[PDB]
C-alpha cells in the first residue's frame, strides 16, 4: 500500500488469524490523530526519500524495523518515520512534521526501541535501565530477578549493580550454612536473560553486571565470560563491568596491597566515593576485616580476562560521581549495558534513558561557490534542540515496564543525545582522525550539541518547570559539565547567558548527553558507528569505503590489483604501492591510530558530556604493558568510561 | 556434657566466633521452659536409651541431626529427643515427657524437619509444600519462583503444578513473539533449586513438577530427567510427575486418540475432574482446539522415560479428587515431592504437611507365656492418638516460610501419619509379605491408625472447634475414607460411634494419613523403609538382615559358604542349597514379590488413607507390556498414587 492512513488502518485493524484475537499495532490516540489529519499527513510524505537508504541500510530496516502483517512487510520506511514522529509528538502536528522531515532527510534518528514502538499500543521507547540489587537476601535477590524479567519483556538493555551481595562463605544467620556467593547467583540471572527472549526472536541475552574490585568474589566475576571455563563457574550471556574507585588504580600504580571484603564485613563502601571512600576503606583494611592481596595480582587477572574476552568493561566510580549533575541524589552505583549512561539508581528507582543520535555528515556544506566545504554548526545546534525536545516528549509518552523505572524517570528526566558518522565527517572534510583539524572539529561539535541540548531544556524548564530534583544540583549553582573538569569551554557558544538562564529558570532534564554505540541505528542511516574511526576500509556482499573508492578513481589508480590488496590487507591502505600520503593519512584504520589520540579526543569531548560514552579500545598487537598504559592513561585523563570493549587482533 | 539443661544453656548462649554474632540455637520460650523445669527435665532423661540405636542409626543421627557447636557434636540423642518434645509441646510438660518417653523407646519418630528444628529459633517443622503456579504470565512465573526460593531456604520438599502455563509457540499479546513453553521455564526453576542450598550443605535440589498428560509440552516434560540429553532440553535436579485423568488411561486402553492443548486454547481442564472434565475435554477436542495424536504414542514414551529414569511419577487426578475430604475446597491440582500428600493449593494457598511415622515393630509382644507373639493393636491405637496430637501442636507452633503456607495450614489443619518397619513386623511375626496373614495384618494396622488419628482429632475438635472448612466436607456428612471407596471397614474398631461423634463435634484436621518414604527417619530407628518389603537381605560396612541371620544360626546352616552366597546373590536366599522353604518364603526380596500383591496390599490399606502413599514399583526383568499391566492394575484398583519411582534391575 502507498497511502499512509491506509497503512495505519491495516496496522490498527490487524487480527491474529492463528488465534482470532484483535492484535492492534497502533495505539488509539495515534490512530485517531492519523485519521483526524489524513490529508495533511499523507501528502506530507515524500516517498522519494526512501531511496536515501543504501541496499544494506534498507535491509536492516526490512529485517527487524518496519512493522509486519503476517510476516509480510507492511511499512515503507517513510511510514515508519511518520509513525515515530506522531508517537513522539501526538497532537502537536507541527512538530510531528518537523521531525518527520528532519528524520527522513537523515539529520538524526532515534534509538531502536523508539523506532520499534513509537505510535504502537505498548510504547516502550527506552533503551537503558540501571537496576539496584534491592537487598542482600533471597527475597531481595528474587524481587530483583523478577524486575529484570519484567524489563526483559520489552526492548532495552540492563545494567545491574551487585556490590551489596555477601561473598562466598559469608555467614547466614539462623543456619550453620554459609553463602554460595556471587557466581551461583549470577548463574540464576544468566538463565533469566536466556528465558525472556520477548518470545522466540533475535537480540537475546545481555545484562551488564557492575562490581567494585574490592568485593571478595572478584576473581571469578571478572572471568564470567571466559570460554575455556570450569562450566558452572561462568555466565555466558552476561557482561562483567568494573566499577573502579581511584584507590584501586593508585594501589596498582604504587605496586601496593589491595584488600577484599564481603559487603557484610565492610558495609557502606559502594555508598561513598572519593576521599570519604578512601578513609572508610583504609579503616576497614587496618581493622583486619578483609583478605589482603597484592594489587597487581588482581590487575594481571583483569588484563588477562580483557585480553581474552574483551571484558570486563571499565568505568571509574569516582570520575562518574564527582562529575555528575545527579550527585545531589546520592552515590551512583553503576553504568549500563554499553557504558554510556551514568544515572543514580536505588531499590525504588531504576534509572532509564531515551537516546537519539545526530547524523554528523548532514551538516557538511560546500555552500560558498565550488568544491570547498565547511561545517554548519548553526544547523547542528538547531537540530540538537529538536532532538532534545523529542526525547522529553518520549519521557512523558513512554510506557514503563516497571514502577521503579517510572518513578525514577519522572523525577529527574534524564535524556541521552549522541552522534554517528564522526568518521564520515572527518573523511568528507579531508581530515585525518589524528589531525589537529579533526581534534578541533570534535571539540566544537560536542560543544554545540551540549549547548543546544542545554538551551532547549532550559526553554522547556521555562514552559514546564525544572525537573523535580533540580534544586541543589550543580546546574542550579552554575556548575555545568566542563566546569566540573575545571576547564573553560571552547567558546563557540555563549555559555554565560545559558548558565545565567539555567540558574534562573532551571533545565527540564537532569542530564542530556551520552554518546552511545549506535550499532544498528548507524546502519539504517549508513554511517560509521558513533564517534569511532573506521575499523576497515572494506565493509565486507563486500563493500569498499565509498569516500576511499571515489578518491582512488579520481587518481586513476583503481584497478583490481587495488581491489584484491584491500581484501588481503583487511581494508588497510598503509604501505600500499601507489597511493598518496594524503590518502594513507585520511584512511587509517582504527588499529592504525594512536590509542593515545583516541583517549585524548575522548577526554576533550568528555567535558561536554553530562553522562559518559561507549569507548571501545582497539589493540593490534596486544600486551599487558600496552594495555596497562591505556587504562592508566584514560584514568589520569579523568575519563568516566575508561573502557567499553577490548577489541583485539 | 551430660546434663540436659547445661546442654540447652550452651546451645542458647552460642555465638558465631568467625563473626562475633550471637547465634542462639534454642528459642526463647523453649529456653525458659527448660530452665523453669531443670530438675524435672534432667532427671526424666534415661541415657541408657541412647544404646537403642544401631551403629548406623546413631551415625545417621550424628552426621546430620544432633545440633553442633563449632562442628563438634553438642547433643546426645536423648537431648535431641527432649528438645523435640518441648518444641512440640511447650508448657505442657506432662505431654512433653510422654512424647520423650514414647520417642526414646522408639514407638514413633517425627519427620526430619521436626528433628532438625523443633525447639530452635526458626521452627520450620514441615516436610511438604504443594505450590500452585500463580498466573500464566512472567510476573506469576516469577512470583512463584520467589516463593520456591523462600521455601527452599528451609527444610521440606516442594510439589509444583504447572498445568496453566502456555505451551511452545502459544501466542503472546502485544508482541509478534510466541511462548518458549515449559522447558525453558523449567530450566529457570531447576537453576533456583541448585542455588538455594540453605548455604553449602547436603540434601540439595528436588522440586517435583505436576502436569496433566494433555499439555502440548508433554513429550519433552516427561523426559526432563533423561541422562542422554539434548542438554538445555533437560532439568537434572527436578522430578516430573504426571497428574493423570482417567480419560487418558481409557484412551490408551481403547487404543484411541489423545489430544494435546495449550491451557490458553482450552481453558479450565485442570480446574475440573471426572465426568465434568471428560465433557469439557471431549468438547475442546471436537472443536479443533488441539493437536490429536495416538494415545499409545504418549504411553510408549511415558514407559520409556520411566524405564530409563524411574520417572515420571504417576498420580491419578480423579481418584485423588473424588476420594478427598478436602473436595469442598475446590479441585486438587497436584501431589507433592514423594507422592504421599494430596491437598488443595491455590495462588494464595500453599498446602503444607507435618509428618510422623509409627514404628510398627514396637507393638509386637510375646506377653502370654513363652515364644508365641501377638500384635498389640490397643497400644498402636493409643500411640497413634499421641502422634496425632503432636502434629496438631506442630501446626500451631510452626514457623511458616511463606504466608500462602500459613494461610493454607491454619485453615484446613492437615496432618500426615505413616509407618516404618512393616517388613520388620512381618518378618518378626513369621509372616511372608504375600501371605494371607500379612494381608490381614496390613489392613488391621491401617484400620487402627486411621481410627485412632480420627478419634484423637475429634477430641481436639471438641476442645478447640472443628477446622475452619469442616462444614460441607464429606466428614461432616459421615463420609470417611473407606466410604469413598464404597467399602465397609474391616471392623476391628467401632466406626459408627466415631462417625457419630465426627458428625456431631467435627474433627480438628482436614486430613490425617499419608504414609511417606521415611528414607532417613527409618535409619535412625533402624527399621525398613515405610510399608515396603526388604530390597535385599544384605544391607551392604556390610550387614545381613538380623532376623535372617538369627534364623540361619538357630538352624546351624550359617557358615561362610552362606555369607558369600548372600553377597553374590544380592541378598536373595531363593534357590539356595540348604535353606528351609519357610525361610525362603519369609525372606523374599521385593524383586521376588508379585507386583500384583504389592498393589493389592496398597489398595487394601488405601481405604484407611485420607491422602495417598509413596508407592515404589520394583521390576526385575522390565518390559513395556509388564509395566503397562502394573499401571493399569493399580489404576483399576482405584489407587491415587499409581506409582512413585520405577526402580529396576
Ligand atoms: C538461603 C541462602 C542464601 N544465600 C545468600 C543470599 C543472600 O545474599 C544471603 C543472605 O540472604 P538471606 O539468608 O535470604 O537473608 P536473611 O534474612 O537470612 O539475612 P541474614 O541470614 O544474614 O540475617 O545469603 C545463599 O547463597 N544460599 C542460600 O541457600
Ligand atoms: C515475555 C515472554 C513470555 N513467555 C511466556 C510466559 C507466560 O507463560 C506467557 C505469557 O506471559 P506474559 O506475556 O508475561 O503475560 P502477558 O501480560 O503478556 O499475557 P498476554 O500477553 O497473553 O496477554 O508467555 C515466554 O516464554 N517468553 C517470553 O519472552
Ligand atoms: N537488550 C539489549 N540492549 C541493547 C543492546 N545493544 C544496545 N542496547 C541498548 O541500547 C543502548 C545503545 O544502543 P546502540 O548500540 O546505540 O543501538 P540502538 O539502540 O539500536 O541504536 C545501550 O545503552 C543499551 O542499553 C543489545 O544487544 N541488547
Ligand atoms: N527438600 C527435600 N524434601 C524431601 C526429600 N526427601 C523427602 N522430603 C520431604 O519429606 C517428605 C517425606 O520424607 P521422607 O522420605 O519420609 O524422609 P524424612 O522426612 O527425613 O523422615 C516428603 O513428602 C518430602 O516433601 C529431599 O530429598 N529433599
Ligand atoms: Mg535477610
Ligand atoms: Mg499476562
Amino acid at each position: 500500500t502507498k497511502q499512509f492512513s491506509k497503512v495505519v488502518e491495516d496496522l490498527y485493524r490487524y487480527v491474529n488469524a492463528a488465534t482470532g484475537k484483535p492484535a492492534p499495532m497502533i495505539s488509539d490516540d495515534v490512530y485517531n490523530i492519523v485519521m483526524e489529519n489524513k490529508d495533511k499527513l499523507n501528502s506530507a510524505i515524500v516517498y522519494d526519500r526512501d531511496f536515501q537508504y543504501s541496499y544494506f541500510g534498507f535491509k536492516t530496516l526490512e529485517r527487524s524495523y518496519l512493522l509486519r502483517i503476517n510476516g509480510q512487510v507492511a511499512e515503507r520506511p517513510q511510514h515508519l518515520i511518520m509513525r515515530v514522529a506522531l508517537g513522539i509528538h501526538g497532537r502537536d502536528i507541527e512538530a510531528a512534521l518537523e521531525t518527520y522531515n528532519l528524520m527522513s532527510l537523515k539529520y538524526f534518528t532515534h534509538a531502536s526501541p523508539t523506532l520499534f514502538n513509537a505510535g504502537t499500543p505498548k510504547p516502550q521507547m527506552s533503551s537503558c535501565f540501571l537496576v539496584a540489587m534491592k537487598e542482600d537476601s533471597i527475597e531481595g535477590i528474587y524481587d530483583t530477578l523478577k524486575e529484570c524479567a519484567l524489563i526483559s519483556k520489552t526492548a532495552g538493555g540492563i545494567g545491574l549493580h551487585i556490590h551489596n551481595i555477601r561473598s562466598t562463605g559469608s555467614y547466614i544467620a539462623g543456619t550453620n550454612g554459609t553463602s554460595n556467593g556471587l557466581i551461583p547467583m549470577i548463574r540464576v540471572f544468566n538463565n533469566t536473560a536466556r528465558y525472556v527472549d520477548q518470545g522466540g526472536n533475535k537480540r537475546p541475552g545481555a545484562f551488564a553486571l557492575y562490581l567494585e574490585p574490592w568485593h571478595a568474589d572478584i576473581f571469578d566475576f571478572i572471568d564470567i565470560r571466559k570460554n575455556h571455563g570450569k562450566e558452572e563457574i561462568r555466565a555466558r550471556d552476561l557482561f562483567p563491568a568494573l566499577w573502579i574507585p581511584d584507590l584501586f588504580m593508585k594501589r596498582v600504580e604504587e605496586n601496593g596491597t589491595w584488600t577484599l571484603f564481603s559487603p557484610t564485613s565492610a558495609p557502606g563502601l559502594s555508598d561513598c566515593y572519593g576521599d570519604e571512600f578512601e578513609a572508610l576503606y583504609t579503616r576497614y583494611e587496618k581493622e583486619g576485616r578483609g583478605k589482603t592481596i597484592k594489587a597487581q595480582k588482581l590487575w594481571y587477572s583483569i588484563l588477562e580476562a580483557q585480553t581474552e574476552t574483551g571484558t570486563p568493561f571499565v568505568v571509574y566510580k569516582d570520575a562518574c560521581n564527582r562529575k555528575s549533575n545527579q550527585k545531589n541524589l546520592g552515590v551512583i552505583k553503576s553504568s549500563n549495558l554499553c557504558c554510556e549512561i551514568v544515572e543514580y539508581s536505588a531499590p525504588d528507582e531504576t534509572a532509564v534513558c531515551n537516546l537519539a543520535s545526530v547524523a554528523l555528515p548532514a551538516f557538511i556544506e560546500t555552500s560558498e561557490d565550488g568544491k570547498t566545504s565547511t561545517y554548519n554548526f548553526k544547523k547542528l545546534h538547531e537540530i540538537a534542540k529538536v532532538v532534545t525536545r523529542n526525547l522529553n516528549r518520549v519521557i512523558d509518552r513512554n510506557y514503563y515496564p516497571v514502577e521503579e523505572a517510572r518513578k525514577s524517570n519522572m523525577r529527574h528526566r534524564p535524556i541521552a543525545l549522541g552522534v554517528q558518522g564522526l568518521a564520515d565527517t572527518f573523511m568528507l572534510l579531508r581530515l585525518p582522525f589524528d589531525s589537529e583539524e579533526a581534534r578541533l572539529l570534535n571539540i566544537q561539535i560536542f560543544e554545540t550539541i551540549y549547548h543546544a541540548s542545554m538551551e532547549a531544556s532550559c526553554e522547556l524548564a521555562q514552559k514546564d518547570g525544572p525537573y523535580e530534583t533540580f534544586q541543589g544540583s550543580p546546574a542550579s549553582q552554575g556548575i555545568l559539565q566542563f566546569d566540573m573538569w575545571d576547564q573553560k569551554p571552547y567558546g563557540m557558544w555563549d555559555w554565560d547567558t545559558l548558565r545565567k538562564d539555567i540558574m534562573k529558570h532551571g533545565v527540564r532534564n537532569s542530564l542530556t548527553m551520552a554518546p552511545m554505540p549506535t550499532a544498528s541505528t548507524s546502519q539504517i542511516l549508513g554511517y560509521n558507528e558513533c564517534f569511532e574511526p573506521v575499523t576497515s576500509n572494506m565493509y565486507s556482499f563486500q563493500v569498499v569505503n565509498p569516500y576511499l573508492l571515489r578518491d582512488l578513481v579520481d587518481l586513476g589508480i583503481w584497478d583490481e590489483g587495488m581491489k584484491q590488496y584491500l581484501i588481503t590487507q583487511n581494508g588497510s591502505i598503509q604501505g600500499l604501492p601507489n597511493v598518496p600520503q594524503e590518502l594513507k593519512d585520511l584512511y587509517k584504520t582504527v588499529w592504525e591510530i594512536s590509542q593515545k589520540t583516541i583517549i585524548n579526543m575522548a577526554a576533550d569531548r568528555s567535558v561536554y558530556i553530562d553522562q559518559s560514552h561507549s569507548l571501545n579500545l582497539f589493540l593490534r598487537a596486544p600486551t599487558m604493558g600496552k594495555l596497562t598504559s591505556m587504562h592508566f592513561y584514560g584514568w589520569k585523563k579523568g575519563l568516566k568510561t575508561g573502557m567499553y570493549y577490548l577489541r583485539t587482533q
